[PDB]
């Protein structure tokens, strides 16, 4: 059924406030990762998604949020009401 798998990381406002110890010499900044429906773990770069619960980690220099949400986490209701399905679709289709 639908409804944030972490209510209480519903706002963003909520979710930027966790990235406080995020590390700050990665690309993602906490902003980005905020926008994007995530909250910081207190461990390392692993993130999890207020609606989904999808944790992602590993964050290379060529990672976007969006994206990689859209890509592990397709079936996330956040993103499809974000950035819509065409999105997620076209996401999952890109080469690399
Ligand atoms: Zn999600």
């Amino acid at each position: 059924n639908y409804f944030p798998q972490y209510p209480e990381y519903a706002i963003e406002t909520a979710r930027l406030r966790t990235f406080e110890a995020w590390p700050r010499n990665l690309k993602q900044k906490p902003h980005q990762l905020a926008e994007a429906g995530f909250f910081y773990t207190g461990v390392g770069d692993r993130v999890r998604c207020f609606s989904c619960g999808g944790g992602l980690m590993d964050w290379n220099d060529n990672d976007e949020p969006w994206e990689q949400h859209a890509l592990w986490l397709s079936q996330c209701r956040f993103v499809k009401l974000m950035k819509g399905q065409l999105y997620i679709d076209t996401v999952a289709a890109k080469p690399v």
